[PDB]
This record gives C-alpha cells, structure tokens and sequence, in this order.
C-alpha cells in the first residue's frame, strides 16, 4: 500500500448542482493508514458503531456563501446565509486556502480525500471553488475517491445514501445528517466495517484530485 | 458586548508543569457571541445539557512531543510519543502555528480564548510553545480567560475540575475525558448554563494574551 493519510471530507452548500451552488460548510478529518486498520472488523449483528480513532486531526468550518441557500438547502442542513453573515463568517477566500494547504501539510503523504458521492458533488465543487482563488489550490497533490465506488467494490466481490448504507449496518439512524461534521463521522464509521479491505481498494483507486473536472465555470 | 467570538480551547500535555511539558493534543471551538447569547438560559434542577450551537468552527491535531509522555499521562489522555510518531504527527513547528493564524483570521475580532484552568497550565503552555518559534506569535493580539475564575464569579454572587463542574450543574458523568475535543465540549456545555451572564464575565475581565507569561524559558 501507499496511501498514508485518508482524510474523511464533507461539504453542504446552498444548492443542488444544476444552480451552481457555493460551500456553506466543509469538515475535513484526516486519520492515519493505521489508525483506521486497528479498528475490528466489527464483530456483532448488529454490530456497535465503532468508536473513532484515539489519533485525528478534524477541521470543521461553516464559510458564508455570495449567493442564498435554496428553500430545500436551509431545510436539511439548518444553516442560511443571513445566519452565516450575522455570525461573521468569511467568504470562501485566500486565507481558507492557506488553512486548508497548512491543515494537509500537517498529514502524512500521500493524502487521499475520501467523500460519499464525492466524483459527483463534493469534489466538483470544491475545484470550482478553489478556482476561483488567486493562490495555488491546496489539493494539488492530494488524490481523491468516491466512498460509493468503494462500498460497491468492496460489497459486490438498493439505495445507497449516507443514511441507507449506515442503517443497513448499523440497525440506527445516523445523527446530525447534513452537517459537515456529522456526516463525516457518519461516513468514517461506515469504513471502519472493512478498513483494511478499503486501504486495499483505496491504493488501487486513488486518483489526483487535479483530474476532478469542475462542477460549473 | 465587545468580544465578538469565544474560542474554546483544551490542550493535552505530557505531564505536569514540573516536568517542563510539551503539548500533545490541541483542540479550538470557535463560536460566535450571538450563539452564546441566544442559547436557552438553563432552568430546572438539573437542567439539560444545552445544545451546541449549529455555526461553530472547529479545530482539532494531535501532536507529536518531542519528550515522551509521563505513564500517567498516556494513561488519562490514551496518548502516547511512539503511537504519535507512528502515526506522522508533526512536532509543534511554524506551519501549526500559520494554521492556528488562518483559523483565528477566520474568526470576527475581538476573540477571546476560554480554558478551563487556563491561567495555570494552557495559557502559560501555549505560551512557551510559541516562544520557541521563529513566527510572531498568532495569538498576539487575542484575549483569553480561566473558566475557573468565571464559574466562581457566576456560582457565588467545592471541587473546580471540569468532571466535578459539569456533574454538579447536570448530574452526569462527561464522556471523552481528557481528550482534548471532548474537554472543549464539555467547557462549552457548562459555558451554556448561564451564557448571558458568561459572556458579560468574559467582556469585563478578559485579558490580552500577550500579557502571559510563558510556564518555563
Ligand atoms: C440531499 C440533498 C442535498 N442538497 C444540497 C444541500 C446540501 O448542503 C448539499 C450536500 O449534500 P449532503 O448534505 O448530503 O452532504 O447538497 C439539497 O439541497 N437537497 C437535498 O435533498
Ligand atoms: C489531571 C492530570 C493531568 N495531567 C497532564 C496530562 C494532560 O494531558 C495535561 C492536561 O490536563 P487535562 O487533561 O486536565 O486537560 O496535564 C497529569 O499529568 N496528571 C493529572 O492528574
Ligand atoms: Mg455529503
Ligand atoms: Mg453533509
Ligand atoms: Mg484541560
């Protein structure tokens, strides 16, 4: 293997991707290779929701979108643009770019982002993002993977959202669905179910996230 | 009403301040002053844990000391210098702090720092941390306050440990104790008993951090 850090991602933003939507929060936890192996493979039916890794590094940060959430979007993730400006929450903007680039450097490389749906939402729009910044994208050099290709590859050798694919699992509810944070977590339990067999799947798919096409621009 | 964002702040250490400690753990909770002021003042006997607010930034790294850990401390803290290392943690160096300085430049100012019993220990700590850095000092420029001291203010107008606190204010054991996160969120949750009257607290007595002295040279 060769994947040293996995770093869990999750993004809401104001909109679905047809209405070119912008990055209202993001929550970024990075466990190491190892940290995410010396988890059981969890033994139990059901079995518990396993316990994070003692080891992690997590950034989660709301960030004030220049265009208003949809009717929908304030909804499920219980964030607005008023509520984000009222608490003084900066614009997605250089100095984000150098806490995210500083945040990474801190990781063991190479540094894979790992998100639920990310090759269709996540990281199409974080690439839009970051393109519009005059600095350097911070996740150059970092590689990428969709956590539902990986389920699919790992399972198969009928919904899959967040929520499905935890219940099936788990026999719960997954808590604080649609927010970054929450759903991060959510997502890292999920891969603690087969860690090893991921790190595998993962090191063979693993692709540079400067490949990601941009959602829109 | 001047501080316009608290942060929450708890650090793990290797040992006692006689031991000339390093930090092994730092975890920051930035909220801003409208989401303590309109948190629900609690009533009952004992009242609820209050909820978090939903905008928070946070900010949590585990960091590899260049001194082992006291057996005591990995004991408590579940941390130790070998499983840091194994596991790529960096040493406390001039990028954490550029990542400390972006986060901060995120926050709306004034800010100020909130730790429990961190006059004595996390202030002072944090202090000698940054002196060894050739990088002015991100925190210049920040305010800070011991949550001792404001609890005291606030309970009279025995036992101040954090366990103690939280378990008198709402008869519960806190969970993931002497972890850095989970002391963070176990401060704010005691910080949300009377936030009104805490924040007012803070305004008046907060005090430059600049102005703390470093625990050792
Ligand atoms: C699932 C879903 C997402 N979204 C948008 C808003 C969310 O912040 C964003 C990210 O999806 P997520 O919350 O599943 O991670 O997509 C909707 O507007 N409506 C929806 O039903
Ligand atoms: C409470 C306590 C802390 N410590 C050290 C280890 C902790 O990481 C550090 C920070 O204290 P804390 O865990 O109370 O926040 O102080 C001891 O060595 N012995 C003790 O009894
Ligand atoms: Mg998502
Ligand atoms: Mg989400
Ligand atoms: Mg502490």
């Amino acid at each position: 293997g060769h994947m040293q850090t996995l770093i869990f991602l999750d993004l809401e933003a104001t909109g679905l991707p047809s209405s070119r939507p912008e990055v209202t929060e993001l929550c970024l936890l990075a466990v190491h290779r190892r940290a995410l192996e010396n988890t059981s493979i969890s033994q139990g039916h059901p079995p518990p929701v396993p316990r994070p890794p003692r080891v992690v590094d997590k950034l989660s940060l709301c960030i004030a979108p220049g265009k208003a959430c949809s009717p929908g979007a304030s909804e499920i993730t219980g964030l607005s643009k008023a509520e984000l400006e009222v608490q003084g929450r900066q614009r997605f903007d250089d100095n984000l770019a150098i806490l995210l680039r500083a945040f990474l450097q801190r990781q063991p490389q190479p540094c894979c982002l790992v998100a639920h749906n990310g090759d269709r939402y996540d990281f199409p729009l974080l690439q839009t993002e970051l393109a519009r910044l005059s600095t350097p994208s911070p996740l150059d050099g970092t590689f990428c993977v969709d956590s539902i290709a990986a389920l699919k590859a790992l399972e198969q050798a009928k919904s899959y959202s967040l929520g499905s694919i935890y219940t099936r699992l788990y026999w719960q509810a997954p808590t604080d669905s649609h927010t970054a944070e929450g759903d991060v977590l959510t997502l890292l339990s999920i891969c603690q179910w087969k860690p090893q067999a991921l790190l595998q799947w993962v090191d063979e798919h693993a692709r540079p996230f400067s490949t990601v096409k941009p959602m829109y621009g």
